[PDB]
């Protein structure tokens, strides 16, 4: 029954929304992102989620390294937390645990981690990494996560895994706080891992009924393991003063595609339907809160403008609706 | 470039050496970096460690710490220590490149081949043979140079593979590659792929022999390498006070045994600022281009160095400028 | 083309046909006599199976390479195809061990490269489970390493899975060990069309096999590579057509049986005359070898060489 | 008990710098009739000219004998324990439990470099070998073996069928890492050839280490045996070897059969349980050993 938390996609990779050639006032540079992070902190966003890439993709020509970029965004803010994306394979838990702990010490305990298991083989092939089977990649990520928790929590951590080994490893200093572990993915392997070792699980964008079904499945598995997991939903937010204007922006995205079902195949956040007036979006967010959603991961076309707009128009309405819901229960 | 460059050991790990007014914390090191920049130091060299013990109970991660020190300075260059094994070149190349973009191209790299097998075993890494570790480090260095300067980089090594890898964005500048080690494998690698080579602390005559050997190997490979020397600087107003500080170090740990832990004492940069300045210029005459300085009390002695020892070095360099 | 060659599944793993509870051994004594009977029956190749952990159909398993050496030592002209599984196997050891056995057996050893089907077997032995197409990339580098080691001195190979640096294997094989390979996926038939000498196609009808043969030969021609084709088949040869159809009924639905053993789809069930006619019919669509599986190996293999195989030779003489 | 005897199988060319199968098949049969119990193969991958693969050669030598035991040489690295355990178990079933294993930690980096293997540090190669040995014992003895090592992992691995017997594990090496590993996991330890006084010191050291681990290990010594009818002829062979240019020479098993038999029993008194014999002409001197030297050793044992 706690307040809904909000996070935004850090555009630390170029291209933005690569499937549409619509003009976007978004940049991947540090100066743009420093201002965006400060705007997001002032707007009421709690988390900033970075993206991890090594090779250029179909539309994303430049990518800042996620961990170094997370440290830079943290140094430009005061209370905003930044989720550093980690890709097992090119990343190893020993370095990831120690680097995230140091950054946590330098930023007053405001760093989190998002473990991505990888979807594109070409990124691994370019950097000399082998391409493991789909479920096998999640076995390795689960050992990666358990290593992070053990290294961060024990004086003499020992782990005898199929992918990672530790023998009386002592990390000092440890994180100031307990870095939260975010994780996405929609496959059975992804939600079996989240139901065991993850703090946050990003469920795929869907309708209110579909998201409720995804929430019930993950909580049922988590309860069987006696594990607690909070749930966030990915959403592409188009907030305008009029419903027609917001629906016109969605039309321009499809019209300048490089159908509506094609956007879902690339970005599931459109199915969340956070498109319309600020009052409509706030009502749908609270409706998602009723089915178990604890966090909204927002994507925007013009990040600096729409994040500021979100904090002045949509977020206050969400808080007012939350107080209204809280007052009716008592 | 003709003037002798100066660098200091960043105390990003606890313990110092075998009472010290130094700290491994960020607040102490931010001030120390700013003091070192104003004192005339050009480089800051971090240390890399993974597990607690082996002398250092507390250890900050070198690359992130390098990013923090760079953000607190304007012209200071920071050398990030990298250890092949727990580190892989693809992540190292991309992380250092982004930090280079965020810090106006002021980051360098020091490739360490590792000394404690217990630290490797604790993190699940196998312990390769001595010369084999330098073969892996050399492939690590070649991958960094290739990734940072060309698109579609391809490398088929025994330790690392790359297949048409294009890193974007690339470093703003060209990160210099520093490297130490005194074994034959260490200086054969430096004479091929390294920009800077740290030679062990020794007498003026011994350092000249080490400089002549490394430059001969580099010339045979058609490779250019600059030379720095490690030194533990104890600068006091009187020679007796400096030798008394050295005595307190030995009595709270012999001199020969002290060298086996830190070779910087053999450089003999102990004494008055005039004595130290003369010995620094004498090393410049045998081919030394940089002095890597270690201190007992970093914040105080760095500031003392920039006000007392460094100006005397510049004056002695200008005296020979007329020739 | 040439005379149709025949091969049989070596039952070096227990269980036999696990899909059926019909009474039907994996010991060395049963297999030494089986190899000699197959050699006298006219079989040219013996195909071993590779397994590492107990379960997944076979509770007891003999090591394929050592078992191949034993069958070769008990015969004179029979060729044995040793099954090799990249992962637990490495090309350097495989190349040297098969070369020594080839020297000791007058060049009668071959190799069948298996890409693995059960991830539980790999996980039990500490091996990582690569993606499906990625496993075939490793198997191809495994095959290229064998060919280079067996044929060249100072071999150098810079692969993503295997490396060789100025390696010279001595002694080399007496002959050129043929490389057999199965698999039906796109990656399996792209690898076979490049580096494999023999390709095992899945059991199917005469029309379906012709389509599979044309596709693989078209890919092989594009690579300027020659590949011979064999087909897996479960042969039930009886004196009467009713008796042969009764054995299939006793084993059994039929569609579920094909999912376990695709050799039943080849439909080599019936009288020796019917089977011999279908074998020559398969030869017309490009089949060069028949991989035969049996319920009672010792009895049916000798029966095959006395009843079915002579008819195949007689039918080939007529045409 | 009775002193056991083994001979170096010349399955690699050069001898003491024939290697063919037909030569070694008859030599194995001659050695079995002469009273030798073990045959020790050598493992090589690269020319140093022609080397037979040790395990396949071991299977061939066993098939040519009835009771002779053959020790197959295994090199961790190019060999992995899962394949080694299963292959030796199958050969054990096919040869009436007459297969043994010699775990070699490797001495030449060029052999590993040619086959794509990394060159680990000296003591690190012995740590991997000890995990290799523990994996062999566990796979051969348990229904569901699990091992979480730094070099090898196993998760509920079930080998069926298991070896008919219990394959003995032989191991040499003289470094501290070599005899610390032998004192824990090895059945037999080959000590370097030396004098009777030096061998006793080596035997006492290894048995002291084995007692601390509560482990039992038998001891063999490498020796190059040159047995001739007269002492002068044996000393002439040694001169011809040196003039036309191996720790086994320090054992000093050179001379008449009576002198060698007396020295063998003296080695038995200091803890030696096996003699690893090297010869100049294998097919000839092995037959001579079994007819002239070995019976005298047995006679000296009966008197004791």
């Amino acid at each position: 029954q706690q307040a809904v938390k909000f996070a935004y996609w850090v555009p630390n990779v170029s291209g933005g929304l690569v499937v549409s050639r619509i003009e976007q006032r978004t940049d991947w540079g540090i100066d743009y992102n420093r201002k965006l992070a400060q705007l997001a902190e002032a707007a009421g966003f709690e988390y900033a989620l970075t993206q991890i890439r090594f090779t250029a993709g179909y539309g994303a020509e430049f990518q800042h390294e996620s961990v170094a970029f997370s440290h830079a965004l943290l140094a430009a803010t005061s209370q905003l937390k930044v989720i550093a994306a980690i890709l097992p394979g090119p990343w190893q838990p020993a370095l990831a645990a120690k680097q995230l702990a140091t950054i946590d010490q330098l930023t007053n305990g405001r760093i989190a981690v998002n473990i991505v298991s990888g979807w594109f083989r070409g990124e691994f092939q370019a950097i000399g990494e082998h391409w493991l089977e789909h479920d096998e990649r999640y076995r390795r990520s689960e050992e990666f996560i358990r290593s992070l928790r053990g290294i961060w929590s024990q004086d003499n951590f020992t782990f005898r895994g199929d992918f990672y080994r530790f023998d009386n490893y002592s990390l000092k200093p440890k994180p100031l706080g307990r870095p939260e572990i975010f994780q996405g993915g929609s496959s059975r392997a992804a939600r079996d891992m989240a139901a065991r070792v993850s703090d946050w699980y990003f469920t795929n964008g869907n309708s209110v009924e579909g998201i409720k079904a995804q929430v019930d499945d993950i909580r049922a598995k988590a309860a069987a393991n006696h594990h607690s997991v909070k749930i966030g939903v990915n959403a592409f937010v188009i907030a305008r003063d009029t419903e027609e204007e917001a629906k016109a922006v969605l039309a321009q995205i499809i019209d300048q595609a490089d159908t509506f079902e094609d956007l879902v195949q690339y970005n599931d956040g459109f199915k969340t339907n956070l498109i319309g007036t600020p009052q409509q979006i706030a009502e749908r967010i609270v409706a998602l809160k009723a089915v178990g959603v604890d966090l909204v991961l927002a994507g925007f076309l013009h990040f600096q403008e729409e994040v500021e707009y979100f904090g002045q128009r949509v977020l206050p309405l969400v808080r007012e609706l939350e107080a209204k819901a809280q007052s009716a229960r008592t």
